[PDB]
């Protein structure tokens, strides 16, 4: 039966991976996945987590299963964390929130949802975008399109190339937009754009699917969520696919959730039906732990204040990280202007650098990148950056 | 997009936990969902778990991402833990593990993997048997056949009509097989059955795919893979979905695994990449916490040897039931003989009860079992015998 089975094409992002642990030359610097680093360059357990397993380590009683829709309480605070303490929509009961297998596992959902209980047939993904998420679509049976986001020449959001690209979208549509941190260029629309786009949206009777791995990482937790909280406030209908996989470090617990909003309670209820459904034939109930785990930081005060301050000081290190990386290309002997890289929010960087010379880096000096040039600025400790940027200017 | 949703049809399994969380009349029983209780009707946590649990507590230093196949440790004693100690399909390296979340989610995984890898159109099921079975192959698109299994007159194992039933079985079909303690009805087939099976298997080039769930609960450990190592030394290929949510009560942790077997390891190796190309537009990586526990107490001689212990006492305790069952129904004034129940293995029984019976039960006496007349024998203890055995004799 496997006799012809023919070798998978590795993944542009977790196959880097692979090439790092085959790699023996001592000083290699790992720029390629999404993960946090400290000044030390180690992926470390958040305090406030460790303090959360203690919790649960004395607490828990039970591994019976969970609700095919995961922890009550995860959802309602994942809510809470998207939409607002007093938003309508929670008011109103007109959202639903399945805990899932990390952000990919939602998107997992939302996908295998739509397919086969909508009339779905198109979704539109952002170029530049992460390739993972055209995989996951077009696993489910949708067809995936593409729509213009990238100045590669000023390095800025080419914002009439967008709206442009997006007439061709017809209603019915689904329009996948990233809430904040945009993977892989980091600029995201401002508050004025993502109203526009929000108006839009509505006009054409597009089905928003925002996408939201790096809420915090950006400005903040309620700045973060000003996009789709716009668009939330105009649409009787809408998903959100979230993690926590990087604002809570908690990647390997795979924590997650697919929230659904339909216009009243009795539509999201009966929709929510066959997500849930969607569900049962996959993995059945998600993973209790990672989440437990949230909840239990959100819902506890203490917690939740040791929490918020890891938070802002990932975002800040980060921040840190991305000034020294222009001023020592700059003192290396840049060639060009990396002075946009300033501009750009989240773990990652679009450096602009050819496949050829990302091929080289990695060859000749055991530097790490995603073929698209995209660079985990949180990798970048004040100990790589000498070798990191040296390097860099030698294939400029 | 949701107006039109219809609304889903209940699951005829986790359903019931919906109703039992919606019913006032203290007193009730609930025989349904395949969880162990213990004298207390409680679902504890595993003490070698805990001890586990504290062991990662203490020595955990990150909560990097996992490769798509899961913690290398947990495969390789997972493998011996199906296969035996010195199995050959081991030394020749001819397995390929992937944690997966839960044993659904690896029966989910091992479906997209045959979709959209193989010729495989067909996937033959018993009856009775578990309905998710169904639900999953055909949401990856595959068609399910049913063959005979039980002897509803007899309370055996008609393996007959078995035989005569997979005649209709075309090569490069998968054949579904339970490891051990067949669900619903507890019968397993003899060593001497299995062997012939095994046989038949071969010779009519069935693609064998083994579904392992409650290894230890019917004789023991090694005991329980007799059937699947017999399997296993005449295939060239094969595939097993195993779980840990019960030999180890990490239910909610969603522990599972999906072995893949090839003649050879540069096959199974070529066809591994494509299951994890299957995974990565999934859930990506799977839930580290409940195989990180599996894999320590495995690997730890100490924590093993409690853990071994603990297993033994639930298998026991069911056994006990399962007699205290039976006289309870005599003693009170029971119809027919249910002698036959001891003869099944298992947390089930298949009581033989129509569905109007079990309905009934439910309706006025608070019972709970799955309309198939499926009883959770591990549900049972010695509080609640009385007035279970008095409302099973008052519906007979
Ligand atoms: C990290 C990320 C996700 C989800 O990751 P999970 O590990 O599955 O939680 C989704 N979208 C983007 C753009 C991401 O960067
Ligand atoms: C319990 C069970 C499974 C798998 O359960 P998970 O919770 O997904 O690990 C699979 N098959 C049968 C027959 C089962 O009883």
């Amino acid at each position: 039966m496997f006799e012809n089975i023919t070798t998978a094409p590795a993944d542009p992002i977790l196959g880097l991976a692979d090439l790092l642990r085959a790699d023996e030359r001592p000083g290699k610097i790992d720029l390629g996945m999404g993960v946090y680093n400290d000044e030390t360059g180690k992926t470390p357990v958040l305090t406030s987590v460790k303090k959360a397993e203690q919790y649960l380590l004395e607490n828990e009683t039970t591994k019976n299963y969970l609700g095919i829709d995961g922890i009550p309480e995860f959802g309602r605070c994942t809510q809470e964390l998207l939409f607002g303490k007093g938003s309508a929509l929670i008011n109103d009961k007109r959202a639903r929130t399945a805990q899932t297998p990390g952000g990919t596992g939602a998107l997992r959902v939302a996908a295998d949802f739509l397919a086969k209980n909508t009339s779905v047939k198109r979704v539109w993904v952002s170029n530049p975008g992460w390739p993972t998420h055209k995989s996951v679509f077009n696993s489910a049976g949708l067809e995936v399109r593409e729509y213009a986001y990238y100045d590669a020449e000023n390095h800025t959001l080419d914002f009439d190339a967008l709206i442009n690209s997006l007439n061709e979208a017809q209603a019915g549509d689904v329009v996948l937009f990233h809430g904040c941190c945009h993977n892989p260029t980091g600029i995201d629309p401002t508050l004025e754009q993502w109203q526009t786009l929000a108006q839009l949206s509505v006009e054409k009777g597009w089905l928003p699917l925002f996408d939201f791995a790096y809420q915090g990482f950006a400005r903040g937790l309620e700045e973060d969520a000003e996009g789709l909280r716009a668009f939330a406030a105009m649409h009787k209908e809408l998903i959100v696919a979230s993690s926590y996989s990087k604002n809570f470090g908690l990647y390997n617990e795979r924590v997650g959730a697919c929230t659904l909003v339909a216009a009243d309670s009795e539509t999201v209820d009966r929709a929510f039906s066959q997500m849930k459904a969607a569900i049962r034939v996959n993995y059945s109930s998600p993973p209790a732990h990672g989440a437990s785990v949230v909840a239990t930081i959100l819902s506890n005060d203490a917690l939740r204040a040791i929490w918020e301050q890891e938070l802002t000081d990932m975002r800040q290190r980060i921040q840190r990280m991305r000034q020294l990386f222009v001023n020592t290309l700059q003192e290396k002997g840049a060639n060009r202007d990396f002075s946009f890289i300033i501009k750009q929010n989240g773990m990652f960087s679009f450096s602009g650098l050819t496949k050829e010379q990302v091929l080289r880096l990695r060859e000749e000096f055991g530097v790490y990148a995603v073929a698209s040039g995209r660079v985990n600025v949180a990798g970048m400790t004040p100990d790589n950056m000498a070798p990191l940027c040296e390097a860099i200017v030698a294939v400029l």
